[PDB]
């Protein structure tokens, strides 16, 4: 298990928004596309109860697997600098 642990993502998208004060970004990459910015309200995206790991294998329709599994995610984001936008998080399973 690397970085913390999974908490919820109703938590992950309400927290950046609050405490940073700061748009949301769209993490994807093969599984799924995680939701952010969009047509669809922003309450609704940070609405969903659903854990961020669980919930974006769960779009994505693969169950989890046992041992450790690496991942990776790309943060899409509209922006004039790369710099404003954080690198790919590695996370494992």
């Amino acid at each position: 298990p690397a970085g913390q642990p999974e908490r919820t993502l109703e938590s992950l998208l309400a927290h950046l928004q609050e405490q940073h004060g700061l748009r949301v970004r769209i993490l994807l990459h093969g599984s799924a596309l995680l939701y952010a910015a969009g047509w669809s309200p922003e309450k609704q995206a940070q609405h969903l109860p659903l854990r961020v790991t669980e919930l974006v294998q769960q779009l994505t329709g693969q169950a989890p697997a046992p041992g450790q599994r690496v991942l990776v995610l790309e943060l899409s984001c509209e922006g004039d600098d790369e710099d404003t936008a954080f690198p790919p998080l590695h996370y494992e399973l």
